[PDB]
């Protein structure tokens, strides 16, 4: 656990997790290589009735549908592979820890999804992992992949 | 265990789980009241690369991007509350079992989501539950909400 | 399995079961938001002939007729929706496990009723769920709604 | 099945089930010996919001609170053992058959309670069983106690 770090932008190094530690930022992280991957993590608070909210993603103003019927926080992982496409709601991380993850590894972009305390890893695929750069809007930490079991413990139990 | 029943277009009774038992149908279920709820369950088999597939939802042809990196099956739950809107990927049921659920209950439509064996129920809201009808493209079973534990057990372990 | 917790007076979190484990307490649980829901669980031991017993519910003394013809324990679920109304005997849980359940979920209070090992949930509606507070007179456990099928298993077949 | 019989006021014989077959009556049965047994079965249709309803029981105007969250019918068993006492809601039969039972046997008045198809018998005891008389508001059948397993089948499955 290296940190905490203040909000910044950088190409996270390969084989390390970024552990994201929002307070109430709407947009937690923007990641793109400007070719074939745009990923954004949106934070929806508990007890949100189905509505359209405005988010600024990669400088573009977007209306995205959100709902949270639970007493947990939901990270909406929004994804597109074309600069011109609309975002898809690809994954959800449902959390009473309010921690999320981002990693560049094995030509993939890895996140956590599902509901704490059983949240697990999945990925999106790229031909251009080296060019993936993240704007991180929250305090964060850096955990090596050799220590993912601790990262998964912090995501699931805090 | 009540069934199996053949695929049909019908109004499911309130307070019963429809336990859906597909082989490899693309579109498992289409539910709508034609006013404020459209829900479709799409079945995505293991080891699908990011790709746009065609699905006919309520007589509308849709090009929907899907991905499954896993050796499990995924039910993509597509949702909208307006006839003129595009479908959003609301939820995912990642399944060892290839079973999914649908129930009209207590003013809401209920489905399962998450990853087996930890799939859980959540709802979508409507002011018009009584007119919600389903096209079911798969063989199904009917479980009373009273036996919701048995339905969770089938969803989670087969 | 989260607990045991000691008897207490607190505001149970939404979307968790409280699993109530009495010995011989008369009043197991008293839940109210002081506006539109009062729920009390009374515990009537096996082989009780028709009789009036005294209970203190929400600091008021009540005379409630009870009976239990069985070798199982009965949780009498007493209810009202008005501070000015009398309690009615709304539900019964007939139990070999001596376990009962309470949950705040989906704008409702949820309890178990019927007879082990086939007890099922039902609900009481409220305009103000989050103000429901509970005096719990017994040892208890906490089970997330995500694990309700475990809670149902415990209710029906025991700890 | 001995019947059908039309609604009537009579003294049922001991060791016979009266199988009650309501349509839409508020009050199914009023039984008393005018000494230590008063029992009324009220019928409450599906999807009834907590409300105060009016019933005439043994000539008395009563306001009783009822609720039925379910899509089954509920028989509210109302009891007292003194003519000047309030009724208590002693038992419920939650039913998709709409069949209920009444029997004078041994030292007791018997009814069904619980939820179909798991409905079971229970009793109220009396020192005056032979003077128990019933106003039956509904079509009914008579079944000997020797055939109670058929009575339980009918109550539970139709
Ligand atoms: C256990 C049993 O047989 N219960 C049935 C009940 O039997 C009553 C009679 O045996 C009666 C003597 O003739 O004794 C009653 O016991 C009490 C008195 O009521 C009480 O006043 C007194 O103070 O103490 C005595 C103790 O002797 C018994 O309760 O009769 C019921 C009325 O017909 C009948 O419904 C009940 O049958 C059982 O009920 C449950 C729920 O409905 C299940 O179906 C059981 O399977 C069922 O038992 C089965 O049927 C009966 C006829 C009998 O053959 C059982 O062996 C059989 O399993």
């Amino acid at each position: 656990l290296d940190g905490p770090y203040q909000p910044t932008n950088f190409k996270p190094p390969n084989d390390y997790w970024i552990l994201l530690n929002p307070t109430n930022q709407q947009v937690v992280l923007e990641g793109t290589n400007k070719t074939d991957i745009w990923v954004a993590l949106l934070l929806v608070e508990p007890n949100v009735t189905n509505q359209s909210r405005q988010y600024t993603l990669f400088g573009e103003t977007k209306q995205i549908t959100v709902e949270n019927n639970t007493n947990k926080w939901k990270f909406f992982e929004m994804f597109r592979s074309n600069v011109s496409a609309e975002f898809q709601h690809k994954r959800t991380l449902t959390s009473d820890t309010k921690l999320a993850g981002f990693m560049k590894f094995y030509n993939s972009v890895w996140t956590f999804h599902g509901e704490t305390p059983h949240a697990t890893t999945d990925y999106s695929s790229t031909s251009n992992l080296s060019e993936v750069e993240t704007v991180i809007h929250v305090e964060f930490y850096i955990i090596p992949r050799s220590q993912e079991s601790k990262c998964s413990e912090y995501i699931n139990t805090g």
